């Protein structure tokens, strides 16, 4: 609340702050009590277009794609440590726009500030090769060059944690951006436009545009001097921002759902199986495109897997992010909790069980807010929907497999490929069944971690691309074959 | 007497499809007729295609990528046999040339020149095979091991245009076998023959079941499954603007990469103070090699001023003595294009020129000659007085067809070269080294060629900037496109988060 | 015998076969039964130098440093075949030379011939790199560049494999080289050079020269027109070379040999272990760098395993190279055979046990040849110099140790740091293990392995620089760092 | 001034600032007024010994090397910073210390601030490969690895310059080091010792010695426990270093001298060339390693230039390198102004002639100090001393050419091949040229610059490896291939 006092109501385009086009507002809301608690600007699909011909306005000037690798480099380090120095504030912005914990918002933070750093550091340490080339006299070069006007959409989960994620590597390289994050909880990338203003960047290089996806995302996805599209959302936003894209043969990187696997063998420690199923399961109430939703446990310790878990479901503390005692906070809208009340009709339907949760919590002090009780559901398999498909939101779904190969068909069983698990004290089981996951990600022992120094994306219907990593910033960057001819002869092929 | 030999090598070629391991015709029976563009005889019948074959052949690639029969073979082994399909592209080297020149029309000085390349291709891929498996990450976690290992992202389909229709698909068989993935491929409908002849060679070499499949037919009918279809990992096309444009909403179905290799308009600048008979000489292959039926087609002349009378004149009189004829006649130096439906639409860009004010300074229609009457032939054009506003300057004519603008300063050259919605490949001829180079920096195209005009080889990636394209062929870039990657990380200490109460 | 019938007898300089300067020659001998098999030239300094100055001729000449990368890789590709197609001949003639068996021969030819492959796929796919420049107006390059003159020097151990792990990429990259084999092991380098004549490279190219390096070593090493020298034998003349190359600052690789570990652990797979400690001491009679003569077992399992090992070792059949029954074969010399001799009575002396073998066989069809049997040497310690040092014979000696810290502490008790292996079926204290272990090449679970895709090399005094991998081509390459400035400008820091 | 009233006048060991063994101290001098400035310890070997086996203890600790390399870049960063924010005093200090102008002092401050902060960002960016094994059923990877503890040598001209190109990358990828700066010229080493304390490194990391290279400098080649020898100095001491290196085959980084060509083409821009020419040559009195001693210029031109650059020479002002009118400073010391002066007489005894300068300056404010005059050398040829030998001072000579082959056959005419530079508008021709001139360092109409984005070092005698750049980073790590079997089967090579 005091935090808001002075944060900006307004988008950012060509260096200016300004309101929507036609003066529209959107008002914006706690999940935690559902109160207004902001109010900002809902822009137009021409202020889209105005900040979209500024981005290729600054670029063409070359203020910024002209720029020195270590000069941007050392702008985008300024970024980082503006991350740093408002990490607080920031993280009680975040947990009070998105209501997960304050120590979830802090350890983003942390994150955001060592993407924007590992970018930072990677700006002047690649700009292409030196061919030897299988002409004689002639050189051969391959210049990598920023790709040009890039928009980024970002989704409300850990909106500037996605949002890092796109503006570094773009600023890295030297691109001009437009970005637009979730109608629904601007809050932080608004912040971070101020602190990127601070830093001084020339005009139109960056632009924030604030408003629904529905009223202007087609004309970022869809515009003429938009070289590259970087979307994190779901799957349908992301096949229609596809489809929109091709009209100017625009190039897209997508980061969507998933349905991730959290392999259980009956060697994994057990205690940890457990933690990192709840964990898995529930973090942020299972709004993470990382979230373990779908559990594969061996079936000899099947049974005594869903009652340890159900036993430990049931103590998980709900309430507010700003309370240390809080363990998972509300979902993020109404909307969000209505879809997945009927994700719960729809599994009952199926012929699955609610082992426990599966609706809102009675407590007094949780009528207010946006909470749903943590859910576990049961007696399911790979035909029903409840598996097959994202919830989004605290529930997970616990299936068995006898052996090894069973629990890679299961996991590889869906149209996602985003990233999974898989817990064994046998590495080397832990190895062939990591080889063999169509994911991004593996992760052998451990469930959730991923960090600036590593690429990640999904395969199959998870995305296309890549971000975080060297490969992150290649989406940024389009290579320019120059071939000079060093003792040029006349071919005299139409005789003279 | 070539022309014979060339024809002789049909009646051992194979008619059919390729599918799961086995030659075999079309699900419905249904057949094409083959025509050589010189004379517009029907020279051989093949397969058509149903799209029910082409989801045979998709689902027999992904049986074949899960069997790992080729995807788990070693990375040395598979260079090996890429490297055997080089040598067999070396080895048919004459024959393949004959056919290619028999089904496309153009020279086959030009035909022997991509079999060059083409041995190139796969020779360089088949060493660049076990080059890179991934990286090793330094951990901000510690106690945690980080790796990224670069897979085969799977089955892939891959689409080729008829001009260089073995050059084009030699750029995908190449990485795709490399990295070890399964391949569905399907030629230009209009020309399968040597499409047809490499598969029958790879066959030769020997792959797993299923691990390569040719589809023969029309996009129209088939090509929809081949961009949609959920078991598809990769689609990477080679064509026109509108059809990857619709290849790419297709694919968006199933969240399918794609790699699109599109056309272009294509610059061709030349200042006054470059050489000026290597301007014209370059200006001339830039604009007429393959009767400008390539990609990298110098279609757009960009003269500076003060030489552009000079060298409007001696381009057109050089365009008056090129030789038209029979692709197998060593005299020829500029075959027929390749159909009556295109000959028509080139045809109909004369008039769409001559409508918006350009000038048609020489050629713009058939050529008159006996020898050539039965032949899809079109005389080499220069298109003047026309400006950026023009389609006649802004489209891909795709043709034996050159406009030429002129250009006062160094700025404006670099502004009407961007002027366009492509980005493929451009030139720049002067010999002031230092501002050729200011001026390759600023064009916004993937290859860029400074006092040279057509060069590109396996070593290199080649691609659009803009328009023209997603994505690169050749080059480390190239089999990038074939591989996707899967970050493993390891915690070796792990312990409880303990988060979540007791 | 027949192989010999067709086999050049002389050198090979500036693509010419001649003689040795002053016709001095040298007898080879088989060291399975003592006789002379074949005679060749035995070459004088001036010899060498006139190779060198060929080699630096040929090299300025640009006919080969200045052909396309990708018609160099055709070329190494086309040697590769040749090794390939007279591999039969080839390995027979290794066997004659060295006196290993057989089939360890057709597994060195299959290794060459992947080596050069490897080389030949490698030689066109990187010649540098476009800096992204911090100096506006500048372009920077690093141009990557062969060395130059390149002297390789060879052991007597695994001669054509050790050759081509320097001549391929030396020709891959555009470098000129001259050989010297080991003086009395040069029938397969010979036969090599007749195949690379008959493929074709330009005049002074490639030479051979053959001699004794205690002659004409020192040409080798200090001629000034010299940019590389390739050595890959003992520690002690690696040294002598080193100081030798230094009086023209002339670089140097160096691949010396190793007290390499081979640690077992008592959840290793037991049979697996013993049947890898014997292929560790004894292939090639332990006359391998690679060798594993230094086995440290844990403790628990340390009397179970000697019993299992020495009784094994007795049942090592020593024969002829070219019998198939033979499973180990002679000693490559007299002088060889009497330094493994002298370190039995070092061992005895400094309190260890011989616990089998250790002196010559009694056997009559083994009389005649430089048979040692194989040794087992136990109740030793770190101390001592039979641990320390390497015998290069066919002996092993056995350590307990405790802890896993312990196995990891004596293991790097040593000056060297080749290669080593870890057996254990817990994988993740075999990672533990191999990530302490102070070596080029740590094996988990195997024994002995290399192969072209990855750099072998050493840690400490197991040498310097790297062979095979895209490292091994780097030592022949050079960068050169080209910045041109666009927009000159007078500084004016001096007075007008 | 009042800068020295709190520095350090002691070496750095083990975390603690401690005298010499022996207490024995040395007396630093002004070169611009010869006066005595500071007096610091004098290290003996048993102080430089006592370091290696501290740096070695920290190392094995892992307290640095086992740090992630996010966090060793982050410090990296830190010291960078403290460069920044010490600027002006460590400018101050180096100008005091070594005599050259401030202006040149800030410059070098920029450049270490640069250098460390590249360094920093490079940390985390590669640790290594995946590779795609041959075998079957087997992991392949290769780690890159800190070396160890290394052992940093640096020269008199620029002190901290050439100090942060070791000590950066050292850190930034975990090894533990013990620097020694030139006996003459400790100030600004001593000073970045006090600033890296302040950041804060594990006991041992860093260590500094301060002597006299004939006294300590062979524990620091010599001693087993230097994993690699990081030399910038004279090809006369790296030759001994080398030789001293090799007793343990320790790896060795040598950055020697040069004797760089200037070319100038008559079609160059005249004016810039003259301006350059005198920048080559005379920049901190022509004690640097790029100096552009060796000037080739075109016979048509030659006479015209030849005069513009005498005339110029007479005007350079000469004086206190804190006074804003100087242009060039002193020389180093008594030695080096007597070797310059000796230099003088070689070249009149072999025919050469002094054009102008040639001798020390006679005007009052300048007898005090160890000047010299700026000179130029006419009239000779390549088979003269003058002309092949590096001399170090502010001194340059002039020879003519009359094709672009005789250029380049001049330029490459010595032993030494650190850098040069091409003067032609015809850049066509400048690409020939640099292509063939054995150079580390080609600039082409410009002459000096040199930056961490890439690889500084020498070609034939000028050295060995690279400084700066990604190569200057891998002299610093090592490789370790750690090769798995998945499915380890027995050989059964040996009979059972
Ligand atoms: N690191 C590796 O990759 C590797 C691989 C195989 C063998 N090796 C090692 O090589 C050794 C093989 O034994 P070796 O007896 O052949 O080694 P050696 O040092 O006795 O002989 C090696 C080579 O050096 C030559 N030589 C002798 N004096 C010389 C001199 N003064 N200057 C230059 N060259 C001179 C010899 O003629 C011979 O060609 C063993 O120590 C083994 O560990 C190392």
């Amino acid at each position: 609340m005091e935090l808001l006092k002075h944060l900006s109501q307004r988008q950012y385009i060509d260096g200016e702050w300004v309101e929507s086009a036609n003066k529209n507002t959107r008002d914006i809301i706690n999940p935690y009590n559902q109160e207004v608690i902001f109010t900002v600007s809902e822009g137009t699909k021409e202020d889209a277009e105005r900040a979209i011909l500024a981005a290729r306005r600054a670029f063409e000037s070359g203020e910024w794609s002209q720029e020195t690798a270590e000069t941007r480099g050392k702008k985008v380090r300024a970024i980082a440590d503006k991350i740093k120095e408002h990490r607080e504030a920031l993280a009680r912005l975040e947990t009070l726009d998105t209501g997960k914990t304050l120590e979830e918002s802090y350890a983003d933070m942390d994150d955001i500030h060592n993407v924007f750093m590992y970018f930072a550091g990677l700006a002047d340490k690649d700009g292409g090769e030196m061919i030897d080339s299988p002409i004689p006299d002639t050189e051969s070069k391959i210049v990598k060059e920023p790709v040009g006007v890039v928009t980024q959409i970002t989704p409300w989960n850990y909106p500037l944690l996605q949002a890092s994620w796109k503006i570094a590597p773009a600023l890295a390289t030297g691109c001009s951006l437009v970005m637009k994050p979730s109608e629904i909880t601007p809050l932080t990338t608004i912040r971070v436009f101020e602190l990127m203003e601070e830093v001084g960047f020339p005009k139109g290089t960056i632009n924030l545009i604030l408003g629904a996806g529905s009223e202007v995302g087609d004309v970022m996805s869809g515009h003429k001097e938009v070289d590259l599209v970087s979307f994190t959302g779901s799957i349908e936003t992301g096949k229609h921002i596809m489809k929109n894209a091709a009209n100017n043969v625009t190039n897209i990187a997508l980061e969507l759902g998933g349905k991730n696997p959290n392999i259980i063998f009956d060697d994994a420690d057990f205690e940890l199986a457990v933690d990192q199923a709840l964990n898995g399961g529930y973090f942020h109430a299972g709004q993470v495109c990382s979230a373990g939703s779908r559990i594969l446990v061996q079936n000899s310790i099947k049974d005594k897997f869903e009652q340890a878990l159900i036993d430990r479901v049931k103590k998980i503390k709900l309430g507010n992010g700003f309370d240390a005692d809080t363990e998972m906070g509300p979902v993020i809208s109404t909307e969000h909790r209505n879809k997945i009340e009927s994700y719960m009709d729809v599994a009952k339907a199926e012929g699955a069980t609610i082992a426990v949760g599966g609706k809102r919590p009675d407590r007094d002090d949780l009528k207010d807010g946006l909470f749903f009780e943590p859910t576990v559901i049961t007696n399911c398999d790979t035909s029903m929907r409840i598996v097959q498909e994202e919830v989004f939101g605290p529930v997970v779904t616990v299936e068995g497999f006898e052996t090894e190969q069973e629990a890679i068909q299961l996991a590889n069983d869906s149209i996602y490929g985003l990233a999974g698990a898989v817990f064994s004290k046998d590495i080397g089981k832990a190895q062939r069944v990591a080889n063999k996951l169509k994911l991004g990600t593996v992760w052998i022992n451990d469930f959730h971690p991923y960090f600036a120094q590593a690429p990640w994306g999904g395969y199959k219907q998870s995305g296309i691309g890549r971000e975080l990593g060297k490969e992150g910033l290649e989406e940024y960057l389009v290579s320019k074959h120059i071939l000079t001819n060093t003792n040029p002869q006349l071919v005299n092929w139409f005789s003279k």
